């Protein structure tokens, strides 16, 4: 109930703790507090640059006997400047080393377009144009598959992929490890009906991020739709004696979609996991689903004209 079983028949907890934009130090405390509140799924990434702080938190809770490594699901992601196999292996060893773990439960392609290798996460030319690499997500996957055969990663997945891109991966000549999740932005204004149906029927679980609409996001504008403030959510929240955020998170759990709300605030961290004590009615689920406007806050929009750009397609 609190988990979705992957194609491997590993259990992925339905609620996890997101880590993007959590500052260093705040993150170590946030992860400690989350473990204490019963979180077992953690989502971290090389490009966040806070993995070391996550790793400290986990090591300390394991040392203290609060949790066993086998009951944690720890996810990280390969950034798009490291698609080329040797660079992939270096990036990965740094992620695993920062996290202080012997293996990851899940390793994701972060973004389907490859970017030029170098020190910058977002390489630009003198003009300020983003530079792409020659390596594709299929090249990166061949590299990642070796991690699985090695026991360093239990399963591979993708993030921000459309269904044609997943098909291409599923139809890759010589594919060894099928992807087990697709981690995409998901909330009442971007429900992802078709993408979720596609994933579940292809052996692929879905992890929702930005379930709260990613308010901390740096480029938020007054004109943007406001996920927290959806009027129907307030109504449903009052009815169930839960918070608006709790309803936004349950909306994902109740569809058997994992969610990774981000928080470094203790009250919010404890509250976000209190979503296994109520059920949304069929009318409430239909009312939430009525809200999609296919609106996205998250992605690399500057590269929309470059070959691998996922958000052009319907799903
Ligand atoms: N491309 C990708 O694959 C990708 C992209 C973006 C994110 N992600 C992952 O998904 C996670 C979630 O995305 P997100 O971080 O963009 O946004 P989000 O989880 O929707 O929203 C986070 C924001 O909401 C606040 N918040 C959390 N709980 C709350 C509550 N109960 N009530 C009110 N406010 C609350 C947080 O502040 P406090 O911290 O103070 O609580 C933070 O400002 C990321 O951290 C990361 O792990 C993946």
């Amino acid at each position: 109930t609190t988990f979705v079983k992957l194609r491997t028949k590993a259990k992925m907890p339905l609620v996890g703790l997101g880590t993007w934009k959590s500052p260093p130090g705040q993150v170590k405390e946030a992860v400690k507090a989350a473990i204490d509140a019963g979180y077992r799924h953690f989502d971290c990434a090389y490009v966040y640059q806070n993995e070391s702080e996550v790793g400290e938190a986990i090591q300390e809770k394991i040392k203290e006997k609060a949790v066993r490594r086998e009951d944690l699901f720890i996810v990280s992601k390969l950034w798009s400047t490291f698609f080329e196999k040797s660079l992939m292996k270096e990036a990965f060893q740094k992620t695993l080393s920062d996290l202080k773990l012997d293996y990851l439960d899940l390793y994701l392609i972060h973004w389907p377009q490859g970017l030029q290798a170098g020190k910058e996460f977002l390489p630009k030319d003198s003009q300020g144009k983003v530079l792409m690499s020659k390596s594709t997500f299929l090249d990166a996957w061949e590299g990642m598959e070796e991690l699985v055969d090695q026991g360093l990663v239990k399963a591979l997945g993708v993030s921000n992929f459309n269904h044609f891109q997943i098909e291409r991966l599923l139809n890759k000549p010589g594919l060894k490890h099928k992807p087990v999740t697709n981690q995409v932005e998901c909330h009442p204004y971007l429900t992802q009906e078709k993408l979720i149906q596609y994933c579940h029927s292809k052996g692929i679980a879905v992890i929702a991020y930005s379930p709260l609409g990613s308010p901390d996001r740096p480029y938020a504008k007054p004109e943007d739709p406001v996920v927290l403030e959806i009027p129907k959510i307030k109504e449903i929240a009052a009815k169930h004696k839960k918070t608006i955020a709790q309803v936004l998170i349950r909306f994902h759990v109740q569809r058997n979609v994992a969610v990774i709300p981000k928080s470094v605030t203790l009250s919010h961290i404890k509250e976000n996991i209190q979503v296994f004590d109520f059920q949304l009615s069929e009318e409430d689920m239909a009312a939430i689903l009525s809200l999609n406007r296919n609106w996205r806050a998250c992605g690399l929009f500057v590269t929309s004209d470059e070959e691998d750009f996922p958000f052009h397609e319907e799903y």
